[PDB]
């Protein structure tokens, strides 16, 4: 090969960024205007897509006091309730009549035909010593999921181990960006536990694949909407083993949870609850074995210059506790096993956000914070990856 | 669409890299004892291929005693001969008898078939105010190759009205990379003359496609070493212009120069002298009109982590002057009109360098700059983009 | 096997050529693994990430066993390498009438800590409290002015000594008995401690005491050339200025590192506190360390803090918990005859 | 005379062909210190070409 490079942030513009107004002339031309006192007969929104166009809603308005609505279960008192919801996540959350007649906005946010929606404001912001770390930190003679590694420059955590869809089919690990990709030296080397220039260790691969944005009506499948310059961020590189590396040295277990299932999908047409409300878990090597649960599911972000910007899954730890710190940045998020069930894959984690972040509540507690991760799933076809599970599969497709 | 880094330069390691046991040992390696008296017959005559794979057979006693080595011509006294040579670029001569027995090393190394090499001592040391720029950074009513470029970070420099060679045929003009692209984030829209956060101007597109480091193995077609990890420096950009902006007002036409022919290529294979010695011409908006020489082709260093890097085109100036400053990135490089034909293209300025070593003498006069550059042909060969010429095709 | 102070000492020079290229400073006082130490001599090798060896090279590997001269072998194992309101605080830098054995010493600019009690040999047995080598011999001064808590230039100023007595450079051989390190220029980490009381100051007031343990035995001469039980795996104290009354381990010896050039010096006797509490923080490297009280005998002060060790580095042992810090020591036996002295433990004789 | 004499250190050229008076009749060359040979080493190389 050689090198090659393609598309920066910018390409996509006039003919479908006219395509996107005009399926939405209408986020109100199907409807009764206010008629507060009931439920608008029509229904509800019983889903995320069902629940997704509607802040996608009379987004002016939402869009107007805010900083960015998402889309989860109307939180009260201090505990995910069950009824859908638009978190028009705020600054802080404040008093009714003290209120200018608008800042508190209407809790009814109405749909595309007869679809009412719900809010309820909440308040937003932006090594752990063991012997569970001190073995993936390379002293350990398996190499797996969890894992350290590091090229020249920056440290990460080795993902899932992964293999190709197509031709070739070679056996790698599935990192995220920041500790993968570069332009200074005309190729990318991994090293585990380091470089041969910060201690000891030895040759993984090199980087041959890499993403960073993608356009939402090709990730999401739908519009979701009004501002036509949409990039859901995702992160993934595979990374082909060496010729010279023993393959044998390599556990596809995660030292800390168990045995992983395949992966868990998340298609927006299914009852709400179904991934929303449930316990996560995670293995990364800056802090062991840590648990969570799933907050809500497409965050948006407009910044200054207009760029929008999803970022998939929102987690909250366990407890009171941190799901993970600096350095997590691509560990996989596992959903924690279901009472028998094998414990199953649902985002790698785009990254602990060191403190770039904080869902806060008006209870007695203080700020905890939350972390992201994208959608599992939908990274594995825009790379041609494939999760391996079985310890009889690493030794299987290289054989 | 969205992203996408690939980058597998990665395609060498284990399958080619004995593939690379061709250079010594095998086929083209120990072949028919040499011999003194019978000065080598000759050593044939006119190539690149002639005279690359004697240096690549000897690329570790070159590089024992070196700073580079490229292929020209045999320079005695200043002027240049009509005897293909090597340059081994060196820190400095010194005399002849006061070396350990090889620092001038012997000018009669050998290669597979009885061709004998030349060697040489060269010396290696590791705006422009008038009327033909100030109508290229925002004071004129058109745009085209030479024009000033910036997308919200960097200046550039319009190199050539192109389209596409496939799919949609899109329009554009093709820069280098960092008038766009760089790193950590990619470089999106490009404006002319300045973006809305420095001054005035206007919509140009965007960047679509680019490329950056090729292998030795597909750029030139041959091995051209030992080293199983040599790297071409490429630079380029499409960029599609935008539906909202007029094309009705580009020319393809290089303002001081006049009007250019097609793309010249160079084929490795053919009379030396028929690039090398040639005069060459340029337009940019540092410098303005300048003209040159082309003085060596395929430059070749290793760096210290030991990787090789080839560098395509070495040109210097003429009458002592500088070819360009640190403004002339990307733009075109012509050859001189050969006595009434129409000038053609060989490259696109890859940067004025002209730090990495000076092109020095030992006759009475300081080191004159050079200037590197893409060798054009396998540039518009990989991101499939030729080049609109023709005031008429333009429309069509 | 290894039983001696030269079972390892003159292994060490004879193989320091094929040792300490893989990492930077290795220590000999024990094999430790498992968490904890266990009978058994060794060669131990500092590392700085310590990889499973299936991620090392052959030559850069541990050599498990290793044998020099005269027919005695080794084992080579890994380690790793890299605020208190209390009453002593008050009553030994201020509110306390005399000074005892770890009252704090104000420098100019740095504060140190009370030592041991000082004598002579040879021609006048001056008396003067004794205190380290970076205290006092500063780098633009070649002789300070010491005086209890605080200096008069921040603090109400009652001064004690001015040095004269400055010893920088141990010479290596007649310092370790033998060649210890096959790298020619090696001259010691020679922190020294003898200083005058300055003539007139009251001497009514000066006890023989350390305020916490009370009476110690007498100086120690160390000497590993007997079983391993006389300096490796004991229990010692600690009383200071900024730490307390800790109690530490001892671990390792002569160890040697590399810190930027490679500059390999004798950092002596080294001792890690218990209960994984730091032994010493800053402004503490004064302070004697005694062997514990060994069923009734009364204990001896081997050692004494070299320097303050809190920013330099910490082996950690992987037991589930972090790096914990180490701490530097000065044999006590060496100094004893490096400077003319003799260490006074009772009060009876201070004027005799 | 004129061509540099330079080991190490810096450069400096050479000052004269010469010959001594005194010690046993020799022929040598002069130097002037400063671009060489000051304190570090009295008894260091002098270098033609380059060290």
């Amino acid at each position: 090969s050689a090198a090659y490079f393609l598309w920066p942030t910018s390409n996509l513009q006039h003919c479908a960024a006219e395509g996107r107004a005009n399926y939405f002339g209408n986020l109100q031309k199907g409807l009764l205007p206010r008629h507060p006192g009931r439920l608008p007969k029509g229904q509800q929104a019983n889903s995320l897509l069902d629940l997704m166009t509607i802040r996608a809603f009379h987004s002016k308005i939402l869009r107007r006091f805010s900083l960015g609505t998402a889309v989860g279960f109307r939180i009260r008192k201090g505990d995910l309730t069950d009824i859908p919801a638009i978190l028009v996540f705020v600054a802080r959350k404040v008093h009714k009549k003290w209120l200018n007649p608008a800042q508190c906005l209407p809790a009814i946010l109405e749909g595309p035909g007869g679809v009412w929606c719900d809010v309820d404001v909440v308040e937003f912001s932006y090594q752990m010593f063991s012997e569970l770390v001190d073995k993936l930190c390379g002293s350990d003679e398996c190499i797996g999921s969890g894992s350290q590694v590091a090229s020249h420059e920056t440290f990460g955590t080795l993902g899932a181990i992964v293999k190709r869809r197509t031709g070739n089919k070679q056996v790698g690990f599935l990192t995220n960006h920041h500790v993968a990709v570069d332009l200074d030296y005309p190729n990318q080397k991994m090293f585990h536990p380091l470089p041969p220039n910060l201690g000891p260790g030895v040759y993984l691969g090199a980087v041959e694949r890499a993403t960073s944005f993608i356009t939402d009506d090709v990730w999401y499948g739908i519009y979701a909407g009004t501002n036509p310059e949409t990039f859901v961020r995702a992160d993934g590189a595979f990374i082909p083993f060496a010729d010279d590396f023993d393959i044998s040295t390599v556990t596809t277990v995660v030292r800390g949870v168990g045995d992983i299932g395949d992966v868990k999908v998340i298609d927006l047409q299914c009852p709400l609850n179904s991934l929303i409300g449930r316990q996560v878990c995670k293995v990364g090597r800056s802090s062991g074995h840590t648990t969570g649960t799933v907050m809500a599911y497409a965050l948006e972000y407009n910044d200054e210059k207009g760029i929008c910007f999803f970022t998939d899954i929102l987690v909250v730890g366990e407890n009171r506790q941190t799901f993970d710190l600096e350095g997590d940045s691509g560990s996989l998020i596992i959903l924690t096993s279901q009472d028998g069930e094998k414990p199953r894959p649902i985002g790698i984690i785009w990254g602990g956000t060191a403190n770039r972040g904080r869902l806060k509540l008006t209870s007695d507690h203080g700020p905890e914070n939350w972390t992201s991760g994208v959608d599992l799933g939908r990274l594995l076809d825009r790379l041609e990856l494939d999760i391996i599970i079985t310890n009889e599969s690493l030794q299987d497709a290289v054989q």
